[PDB]
C-alpha cells in the first residue's frame, strides 16, 4: 500500500554531469562517450541573452574557450558544433560511466524524472511531466540550465530533456538531446507565452485506478458515460480529450480493478461537476495528473532497473 | 522558481544494495564495509512471523543459510549476529562501493530519501518525513522490506531508517540503522496501533516561507499572534506545538522574506479556521508539511552534493 511520486534511481545520469564553462558563464553539461552536450547559451553574457544571434557569437569561439570540467579533472575539447539549440563538445576522453543509452523525443503527457544541477554537481531529483502545452513544473535557479530528464528502462537510460529557461507564469522550457525545444519557446530573455495549461486525462483516470487499488474508493459513483458525453464535460474543465487509445492504454488497470474506463470516467465527471467537499484521495485534494498509466502499473507492481 | 519534494541522488545508496535470501524468504540488504545489514524477520516463513521468537528462529540458523547476492555474484557469509530487530551478516569482501558513511536516528519532522528495491534492485526514490507518530507514509509491497532511508550532507551518506512493515492505516514503520524501531512498534504480525498523527507545524512554515519566495503570498494577512495564542488554536486542529527552538530554526527564512514568525502564525492560524476557500499554495490544496526549514533553505538555494 501507499502511492508517492517517484522518480527513478539517479545514479547512471549522475556518473555522466559536468560542468561547462565558456568565458564567465558556467552551466551543467551531459558527458555520454566522447561527448558532452550543453545548451548552446553557455556562449552568452547577460546582454547577449536579450537578443542572441547564436552563429555570430560562437564563431568567435573555439575549442580552448570551453572548460569541461569533471569533478576535479579537465577534460580536454578537440571539437565543437552547434545542433539547433544544443553545443556538442568532442572530448579526447570516452567517459568510462557511460551507460547503456538511447535519445527520445517524448510526447506531452509522459513523464520522467530531473536530476537537477548546479555547477555540474547533482542536487536532487524529482518527477516531472511534460504538460500537454510543452512546458514542465519543476524547481530550477540560475546555473541550473544543462540538468537532463530520463527515463529508465532496466539498464538503459532514455534521456528526453535538456533544461534551458523558466517561463513568465513560474514553469520551465527546455529541449530534447538533439536541441529541438518542446513547444514554441526560443532560448532568448523575450516575453513568451505558454498557452493554456489542460488536464492530461488519461493520467486523472489512472491515478484514479490506483487509490482503488489502494482502498481509497469514496468516489466510484453509479453512473457510466460515452466517450463524447464525457468529452463534452472535460473539455469544459480545460481536460485533454480522452480517445479509444488512451481507453485500451487503460486496458491493465480496468482489468485489475473491475471497473469499466467509462464508468471511471462517470466518476470523475461528478469529481469535476461537485468538487471533493473537502474530502482528499491518496492524500490529495485536487486531481493529480502527473502519474501515466505506466507508472501506476510499475508502482503497483514493483518494476525494478539494474 | 519552483517547489518540489526532491530526493537525493541516489547514486551512492545504490550501490550499496544487495539481495538476501534465508531459506523461503527474499529482501534488501544494506552492504556496507564487510557487513551486510537486512530485516531479521528474513529468517521468518509467513506462519513464523505470526509470533515470532527470533532468538529461537535464529539459532537454527548457520552462516550458509544466508545467500547474500550483489548483482550476479554470491558473497561469502562468514558471521552473523542479531542486533535489535537487525541481522548483521559479516561477508568476506568489503563493498568497494562504500561511501563515506554514518548511522543517525532522526527526530520526528525531520526528513529523508528513500531508494525502494525489491530483490535487492532499486525501483526509485521518494521523500519522507518521519511523522510526530513514528510513521512513514510510504509505498511499499511485500518484498520492499530492507529498503533504506537516508540524507546526504556533501559526500557523506547519512542512513537514518530501514524499511520493515505496513500498518493497517496503510502507513509504515521501521528501525534506525540499530535495528531500534522508531515509535511502539514491533516486528509481529499482529494489531498495532500508531496512534494520532499531527501535522509538523515548523514544516508548514517554512512551506508557506517557501510559498513567499516564489511569490505565492495570497495568504498573507494584516494580523499577528503570540506562541500561546498560536498554540491554542494549533492543538484544536492536531497540530504540534511551536516551541522558541522551531521559531530561531525559521530565523533565515523569516530574515529572507522580512516575515516575523508570528506574523506567519497569524496568516497559519487563518487558514486553518477558514480553509483556503478553493485556492492553492505552491500548486497544493492543502498544507503541506514534509519539508523542513533546512530543505526550503536548500531547494532555494541550490545546494550540491558530490
Ligand atoms: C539557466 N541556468 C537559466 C535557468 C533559469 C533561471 C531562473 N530559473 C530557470 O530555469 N536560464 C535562463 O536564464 C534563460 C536563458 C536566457 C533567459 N532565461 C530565462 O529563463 C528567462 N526567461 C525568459 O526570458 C522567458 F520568459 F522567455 F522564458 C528568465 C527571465 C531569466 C527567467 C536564455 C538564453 C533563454
Ligand atoms: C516486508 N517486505 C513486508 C513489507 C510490507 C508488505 C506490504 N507493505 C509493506 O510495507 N513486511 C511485512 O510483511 C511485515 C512483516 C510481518 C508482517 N508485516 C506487515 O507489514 C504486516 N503488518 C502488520 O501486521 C502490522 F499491522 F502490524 F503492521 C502486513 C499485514 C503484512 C502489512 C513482519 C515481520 C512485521
Amino acid at each position: 500500500s501507499g502511492f508517492r511520486k517517484m522518480a527513478f534511481p539517479s545514479g547512471k545520469v549522475e556518473g555522466c554531469m559536468v560542468q561547462v564553462t565558456c568565458g564567465t558563464t558556467t552551466l551543467n553539461g551531459l558527458w555520454l562517450d566522447d561527448v558532452v552536450y550543453c545548451p548552446r547559451h553557455v556562449i552568452c553574457t547577460s546582454e547577449d541573452m536579450l537578443n542572441p544571434n547564436y552563429e555570430d557569437l560562437l564563431i568567435r569561439k573555439s575549442n580552448h574557450n570551453f572548460l569541461v570540467q569533471a569533478g576535479n579533472v579537465q577534460l580536454r575539447v578537440i571539437g565543437h558544433s552547434m545542433q539547433n539549440c544544443v553545443l556538442k563538445l568532442k572530448v579526447d576522453t570516452a567517459n568510462p560511466k557511460t551507460p547503456k543509452y538511447k535519445f527520445v523525443r517524448i510526447q506531452p503527457g509522459q513523464t520522467f524524472s530531473v536530476l537537477a544541477c548546479y555547477n555540474g554537481s547533482p542536487s536532487g531529483v524529482y518527477q516531472c511531466a511534460m504538460r500537454p502545452n510543452f512546458t514542465i513544473k519543476g524547481s530550477f535557479l540560475n546555473g541550473s540550465c544543462g540538468s537532463v530528464g530520463f527515463n529508465i528502462d532496466y539498464d538503459c537510460v532514455s534521456f528526453c530533456y535538456m533544461h534551458h529557461m523558466e517561463l513568465p507564469t513560474g514553469v520551465h522550457a527546455g529541449t530534447d538531446l538533439e536541441g529541438n525545444f518542446y513547444g514554441p519557446f526560443v532560448d532568448r530573455q523575450t516575453a513568451q507565452a505558454a498557452g493554456t495549461d489542460t488536464t492530461i486525462t488519461v493520467n486523472v483516470l489512472a491515478w484514479l485506478y490506483a487509490a482503488v487499488i489502494n482502498g481509497d474508493r469514496w468516489f466510484l459513483n453509479r453512473f457510466t458515460t460515452t466517450l463524447n458525453d464525457f468529452n463534452l464535460v472535460a473539455m469544459k474543465y480545460n481536460y485533454e480529450p480522452l480517445t479509444q487509445d488512451h481507453v485500451d492504454i487503460l486496458g491493465p488497470l480496468s482489468a485489475q480493478t473491475g471497473i469499466a474506463v467509462l464508468d471511471m470516467c462517470a466518476s470523475l465527471k461528478e469529481l469535476l461537476q461537485n468538487g471533493m467537499n473537502g474530502r482528499t484521495i491518496l492524500g490529495s485534494a485536487l486531481l493529480e495528473d502527473e502519474f501515466t498509466p505506466f507508472d501506476v502499473v510499475r508502482q503497483c507492481s514493483g518494476v525494478t532497473f539494474q
